[PDB]
């Protein structure tokens, strides 16, 4: 029933070998003592361009026809998917424009610029450069590259969850960060196809939770007050398609606040020596949060640190 | 290879598989990735293994807890004194802590506030004293005269070598078809066990050291052929920062590591900012020795094409100090 399957990522695997390679999955020491249960962290952070969002364009871009890529590539992103889709451009050799609002952090655009698709600077929102976007694509013909509603991206995200299975057996649970759905849509198609045993588990935050809203109602649903660390995740309302996978995988879907959000990011930096952003530290915050503590204790738990681009000069600010 | 080191050197693999016996459910396996920025730079594959994600956050805890471990019960109520104004005091407060040890780890005056709070935080006493390492050994000497207590080195001991080896048992479990391994080195007890580990499982593989410019006892007793201080100035490898290599380390070095390499302090600042901007670890000084002699040029003959494992061998430093370097 489902739009996305076990085949669709085993192609996605195919598409990405020896071009895209499995991140670590370490047993913390840390977490684990925390937790009473053992605690493994899988460093997407540590993937190209500092979060998972590589695997997914760089599937949906390497997919397309060759006619297709001819027609040029558009994204918007002030961020991750716009690192993801200017890299895969430059390793596919595709034309790509990424559109951002005027002003936004400088370490992201100069990143997306380096790494070769053309920045389009405008809007003073995420709603104004999707309507260029919408511009881009009726006047140029450039095919959309979607962040997470796609099954192409959802494919690529979820050879996560093959490495994690094949880098751990007896794994009990994976604790998976959500902004629109794509990495546990993806995660989970993968887990559950090949040991449906193993729990998958959503976090978000507080502040913002489409998906879980979602989650919780029974169909797609909005939920946003502000924003919130786990940036990252600053998503409204989930994908139809994500969502649609979440509703018959996903075991359940826990929030998290601010403050452990933050207290997340500073035993991972501080008790881990390992560089995450807000949405990379989510997994780990629902992990102290003590809202998982039925399921982790003397189990074995993946938690996903989904990304790291974030300033140190940021870090200092949130560790305080 | 594996008989020739048990007859002729002072720590053999039977001494590294005790140490993995004792350390079995308190001290686990750090992580070895492949990493995408080093493997594009250096043209082969480059693994980093993160002993920065070790209890305490160097290796060091490993030989401490084996030699700790390794006391007899007499030897343990006698209790136990170390110096050091670092890694190897928060490897050995842990340790006493973990084994119901009573220690006292001397500490020069105005060692780092975060470091001195670490060790006190696990367990020892802290006694500070002095304004360098010397003065913290003179403490140490009439404390054990004093005392009784049993000194704890922090590398020139075989119990301390073989549990710094264990991280060679690892790698081998890891990637049994590793090619080379890349060590930092201030006294030689590291690269000592893992060369113990690596070359008595497979002798093929190469084990090479990486010292600072500033300061390499060991690289200058290696060229030289006997013990010899050498040390310009101190480094941002504060880790490494040793004038004068051990006795037995020195002896195994001089018969199982290949060559040992010198990086300057630009070479060490720019792969720290690598490893923590296009990897995402923090690491100090001396953990970012081995990824500065990948990125130098100094062991490009022999890492493309192949599969090298670069030790992070620690990641305490301060994050204002990080900050100040990434910005
Ligand atoms: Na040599």
């Amino acid at each position: 029933d489902l739009p996305v399957a076990i085949e669709d990522i085993l192609e996605a695997k195919k598409r990405l070998a020896g071009k895209i390679y499995k991140t670590g999955m370490p047993r913390s020491n840390y977490f684990s003592e925390r937790c009473k249960g053992e605690i493994f962290l899988k460093f997407e952070n540590m993937q190209r361009t500092g979060s998972f969002k590589i695997r997914g364009a760089f599937n949906k871009l390497s997919s397309l026809t060759e006619a297709e890529k001819r027609k040029g590539v558009v994204a918007c992103s002030a961020g991750n998917h716009a690192q993801g889709v200017s890299l895969s451009c430059a390793m596919l050799g595709i034309d790509g424009k990424v559109v951002m609002p005027k002003g936004a952090p400088k370490s992201k655009v100069a990143a997306t610029c380096d790494y070769s698709a053309e920045v389009v600077l405008h809007g003073d929102n995420f709603n104004d450069t999707i309507a260029k976007v919408s511009e881009i694509v009726e006047t140029e013909g450039r095919i959309f590259i979607p962040p997470y509603d796609d099954p192409k991206v959802i494919a690529g995200q979820g050879t996560i969850g093959l490495e994690i299975m094949e880098d751990l057996y007896d794994v009990d649970n994976v604790i998976v960060p959500i902004g629109g759905g794509g990495l546990i849509a993806g995660i989970a198609i993968a887990i559950k196809s090949i040991n449906p045993t193993i729990k998958v588990i959503g976090v978000q935050a507080e502040n913002v939770h489409g998906m879980a809203a979602s989650y919780y109602t029974g169909e797609i649903t909005t939920h946003r007050t502000t924003g919130t660390l786990a940036d990252g995740c600053d998503v409204s309302r989930p994908g139809n398609l994500t969502y649609e996978i979440v509703r018959e995988l996903v075991d359940d879907i826990v929030l998290v606040s601010e403050d452990e959000i933050r207290n997340s990011m500073i035993a991972l930096i501080q008790r881990n020596k390992v560089i995450t952003e807000g949405a990379g530290a989510l997994a780990c915050a629902a992990l102290l949060s003590g809202k998982l503590d039925s399921h982790i204790q003397n189990r074995k738990t993946v938690s996903i640190i989904s990304g790291g681009n974030i300033d140190l000069s940021r870090v200092s600010q949130i560790t305080g």
